[PDB]
């Protein structure tokens, strides 16, 4: 899984004095690029997925619009992360953005799944850069964390599990009528 | 079951000259204090319905929306019985609010079954509520009664018994499509 | 004094995997099913002492208004706990709702001290609850604590010393001029 | 700089039972009220700058405009701090308002960078109060302090960056054609 | 009182060619930049009677109103004698603002009675500034002073004496339901 | 440099029967799914630009704003072409997007030189893309290409043309004032 492997490179690989630095320690810069490159990765991941649910011989539009949609939200987190890290005084550095792990998915059910997977890696790196910025006593950047990203994460966790479980009541994934009437009903 | 132990409970357990006061038997006051209780534990018994049907393993909102409204209804009905009781020169004297019986549910035709339960038993109070009121000579409280209940809980009751009728012949609770359709369809 | 035998019983006594639980203490569960049941009291309370400013010998109607504004913002509270229990993934468990302590409050001077004692307590709680929060490193709790309760206590309390003082110069409460003149122009 | 000495006094020269005060350590009182002295003196400052920049042989309205604009700013944020001071139930302690240290400043350049001074002079202070306040364990005054002035401080020092860097690069202060066409066209 | 203080202070203690300077002479410089440090105190002094009468043991919050709306009166006069001095060529020169004489007021007769005093001050000080103005041949600043000031403070102490007088008919201070009902009606 | 080294893979890489395939080579597809790595790697590189004038000692607003639009467009097109693919009935096959080549730029006459050169280099392998198309007697994709990219790209050659001459004539780089003129009139 690339997630573990993108996780476990130390910060040195994340890291490229400024007239507005103040209280801003390098270990905290190195994080936040790292959170950039995690953030991109999710992105192109939704985009694939949405696209996958498009092929003639699948044809459910609302799931590809659902994904489509988070694609883009996961994007202007990225640009969102980018520009505190400008504003703090510190300085942007890329990488590249691994291609996804999964090509086909063979169902609806299936994918919601690796989506709710997914969003579980992202909040757990949350957690830790949260923790990493509170040792260091950062109030500015534990509170950003908190006000623009856990909730979100919570309630994404939430939706995503209510949708697991009415598919799977259903009968999904062996009858295609229920996800035929799921996509219009719920998703549309 | 708490119900008919609420209901065993003498008349003097309900109670706690004034100037308004003018033929108003003190056993009507006791049975007033009695069905206010009584209300109060309806309210809490539909609020703990509505919560359960949230939870991740569950997820039907329609059901929940429903029995939340059901249990607002119910707590106006109190308020109501309330100012009562005030009007007419009474002193209102409260008592503790025992916890629902059941604590799972395991399907929506369950609990509808559960909810039609009790409001038979809160129609089989009023009645006798209303008989005591009856041999008394209080043409007000009867007329009261006769005004703002009887024709509510007829038409409830005859609600929920449409709603389970329906359920059953659907195909539940094997059935989770049945479920998700009629969520969907009719507390839509 | 019920409030302190409700705080004092072991956390245990408030307990009942998921796909959505991650980075949730048992312990917190429990307080937080703790908390619940503490609004619910306070919510009853106030229920109270509005119906009491009711009567046809005391016949103050913007105290019983006010109260019963009071009553319904403790409800909502209740159930937005409630809401943070299921969206977390932890399961909700009820208890019995006891019935309030003090049965006359004899003038409003007396029953705006009991609110403001009662308001107090329900800081408390809160307050070690948070630390309670903060020990086991969950800062989406400590955040949602700190966004939705503090300052609504804070800013209940300092009212409620407002008014009191207010009433004390007054004459309050052996003028009944006082009591009057203050429900038609400060609550009405 | 007045700004250190006024910085260093102990907290005893800062400080003057209330029925509202709970879990209120005089320490943090003392702080806040050496804050309030702090923003009156920011503030001032800010006034003299922005009537220096009306003199007849300065003449550039769009400078003067802004400063009065900050001067205001700071006067309404020592208002709030008093407002707080009330609500927790502290007593408000006054001191004198020393005159600013610089009486001319020569070019807008200059009146920039001592601006950009003095912002990170009082970002610095706030620091060390929140650090006062999380290590007494007080929750509420933590979170005022995060929502209303740590991101408040960042921007402003952000925005002064720029504006330093772009006179620079014009060919301040030897061009008045680069501050005459900066006052045109981006504090315009 | 610090105000005397100030006022016997010589002229060359406010004092720090031009273009546009005609007939004005330097002794009036000294008293336009005495007289803008006096105006600076007296919205000082008014902050401070404001924000004590928010307290939680006084809470009365129409006085509290009127003091700052004459706080922030008394700093537009001091802003407008500022724009004056830079018209006619001269230049401003700052100096330190002291602290309020009185901390603590003990109710609204006592504020009133030392406002009418602060007032009566302020109008003896403009008194001489015209008579100096006079004798020096300048008529543009006794036509600037004749309009801008002197019924201004004519109308505030008639205001303030009609205030004390109709407190103390009323029964004040001993009588907290005077000034109750004085903060209800006159100033609300 | 990136770009000739992701020209010069051979069409096998970019491979991963329906029943709407009709008269599509499968050189086409690989082509096609080369195309569709390129425009990515265009809009990453584009964001890159956008957020390095974002910097507080670059502060250049309006140029982050172009290029940031530019990023948008890029992506844009790339999902037109995997709408595409899916209509004819191939195959997606995603790949790595590398990290730009240039970290820093020094200038806007520089950037804008970069982005110029990029531009033509797109414009190339959609050129050599249309000949492989019509020399396998497919007129829908021909007609696709020319209807929807050729134009664009020669409207965007001709305007980065047009910048970059108008800001080598002002006197750029040397001249800041210049290049701070430039973003003030052009890109506002």
């Amino acid at each position: 899984n690339t997630f573990e492997k993108i996780r476990n490179q130390p910060l040195s690989n994340f890291l490229a004095t400024s007239q507005v630095r103040q209280n801003y320690h390098q270990d905290s810069e190195a994080a936040i690029n790292r959170q950039i490159n995690l953030e991109l990765y999710a992105s192109y991941v939704y985009l694939s997925m949405s696209y996958y649910f498009d092929r003639d011989d699948v044809a459910l539009k609302n799931f590809a619009k659902y994904f489509l949609h988070q694609s883009h939200e996961e994007r202007e987190h990225a640009e969102k992360l980018m520009k505190l890290q400008n504003q703090r005084g510190g300085r942007i550095f890329l990488q590249d953005i691994q291609k996804p792990d999964c090509d086909d998915w063979e169902s609806g059910l299936n994918a919601m799944e690796c989506a709710l997977h997914l969003e579980k890696n992202v909040n757990q790196s949350l957690l830790e850069l949260h923790k990493l910025a509170t040792d260091k006593n950062d109030p500015h950047l534990c509170d950003f964390i908190e006000t623009h990203y856990l909730n979100e994460q919570v309630k994404a966790i939430k939706e995503l599990g209510d949708h697991v479980t009415n598919l799977r009541k259903m009968g999904a994934p062996e009858s295609g009528l229920a996800e035929y009437l799921f996509d219009k009903h719920t998703l549309g």
